């Protein structure tokens, strides 16, 4: 069947960002709650059963612009013990006043280390191949609860 609104649909995708490849894998999602990157689900949206295809995907329609003001130098005191002076490294600080940010290390010269709250996506246009593998209509308790389940 075609993939549309509550419908299960199970992929099988390739993420390639500027280049090389980040992400591969298989998954399952229920089509129209929001449980896909915007622009995903909109290329997905109609397709068949089987039907094979890519898609380029503006950081707008993804995971957002980057937000300069999330990166930040900060003291390497800031981390009180021993890890990573780094790139790469990713920690989930706490927010000023709740709901915590998770930062990653941008780069380490010295004392001055540079850190990014910003989605390590944020300001990137992603390029997918996807595959539908399967595309089943949705049970009462996946609509409940607004997601697929293993089933």
């Amino acid at each position: 069947m075609k993939v549309g609104q509550d419908k299960v649909v199970t992929i099988r995708y390739t993420l390639q960002v500027e280049g090389e490849v980040l992400d591969q894998g298989e998954l399952s999602y229920l089509h129209g709650h929001r449980n896909l990157i915007p622009g995903l689900e909109e290329a997905l949206e109609g397709r068949e059963e089987g039907e094979a295809f890519q898609a380029h995907v503006p950081a707008e329609k993804a995971y957002g612009p980057h937000d300069p003001e999330g990166v930040q130098v900060v003291p390497l005191s800031a981390f009180p013990e021993d890890a990573e002076v780094v790139p790469g490294a990713q920690f989930y600080a706490q927010d000023m006043e709740g709901n915590p940010m998770p930062l990653t290390v941008v780069a380490v010269e010295g004392e001055e280390v540079t850190v990014d709250f910003n989605h390590p996506l944020a300001g990137k246009d992603l390029d997918f191949q996807v595959e539908v593998v399967k595309v089943r209509e949705a049970t009462p308790e996946e609509l409940l609860h607004g997601h697929a389940h293993p089933s």
